[PDB]
């Protein structure tokens, strides 16, 4: 589990969202595994606008926050789990990390601010949904 929270947005994974996030709604894309709900309170998180492709990202499933190299965003093919069926997941990044489903919602981060969340993972590759292009996060 984990969310972003930017301003007075909270940013989950999709699979993650609850009743109250579907009913304050902004924007969800299934095939990004994001979902994005309005809040009361302002957030303190920051998200990243840069090319980084090293950052630190939070595993639940170990207590630890890990250093990672991570590609940039694109379109992968990702194997079937509980919540989705085997597709081509779009704007996801990959690392070499552990993950178990649980750690989905955890921060990935660079020297810039919030680069994205635990998405996806299996075989020690961790994947992670970018979120730096969503300008609008900024804003409004
Ligand atoms: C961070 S999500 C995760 C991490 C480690 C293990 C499994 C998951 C998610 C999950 O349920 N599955 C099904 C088993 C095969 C895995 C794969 O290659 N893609 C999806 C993934
Ligand atoms: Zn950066």
């Amino acid at each position: 589990s984990g969310a972003i929270y930017v301003g007075n947005y909270r940013v989950v994974n999709r699979h993650l969202a609850t009743h109250n996030d579907w009913a304050n709604l902004v924007w969800e894309d299934s095939s990004r595994d994001l979902l994005v709900s309005s809040t009361t309170a302002q957030g303190c998180d920051t998200i990243a606008r840069c090319d980084c492709q090293t950052g630190v990202y939070y595993c639940s499933s170990r207590r630890k926050h890990y250093p990672v190299s991570f590609s940039k965003p694109s379109l992968i093919f990702v194997e079937a789990s509980e919540y989705y069926p085997a597709r081509y997941q779009s704007h996801l990044m990959l690392a070499v990390g552990h993950s178990e489903p649980g750690d989905c919602g955890g921060i990935l981060r660079c020297q810039h601010g919030v680069v994205g969340i635990v998405s996806t993972g299996g075989n020690g590759l961790v994947g992670f949904a970018d979120v730096r292009d969503l300008l609008w996060l900024d804003e409004e």
